[PDB]
């Protein structure tokens, strides 16, 4: 599923991401835009053999099991394919564990490089929230 901007904002808010660990809703929408272009089916291979999955490009090296990242962890206790569903529950719940990890949203390379220190509120402008 490819989400609309305000559609994803609303779903993320419903799932309790707005101000989760102090990160406003705009931060999450911005991250999702630049990680996956709002596409739940997005996948990208990393140099180390792991893969990033879903709207927030959650990585198999630590967070999920894709059956092909040998010697990795499954800290969210899920198959990586769960991160590709039209239902974003699994992605959101795993993201909450990631952002609590100690590095906050810096865990997302695209957020650090493209969202951090910018007017992230613009990502929810016009939405009926
Ligand atoms: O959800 N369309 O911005
Ligand atoms: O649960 N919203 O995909």
């Amino acid at each position: 599923k490819v989400f609309g901007r305000c559609e994803l904002a609303a779903a993320m808010k419903r799932h309790g991401l707005d101000n989760y660990r102090g990160y406003s809703l705009g931060n999450w929408v911005c991250a999702a835009k630049f990680e996956s272009n709002f596409n739940t089916q997005a996948t990208n291979r990393n140099t180390d053999g792991s893969t990033d999955y879903g709207i927030l490009q959650i990585n198999s090296r630590w967070w999920c099991n894709d059956g092909r990242t040998p010697g990795s962890r499954n800290l969210c206790n899920i198959p990586c394919s769960a991160l590709l569903s039209s239902d974003i529950t699994a992605s959101v719940n795993c993201a909450k564990k990631i952002v609590s990890d100690g590095n906050g949203m810096n865990a997302w390379v695209a957020w650090r490089n493209r969202c951090k220190g910018t007017d992230v509120q613009a990502w929810i402008r016009g939405c009926r929230l």
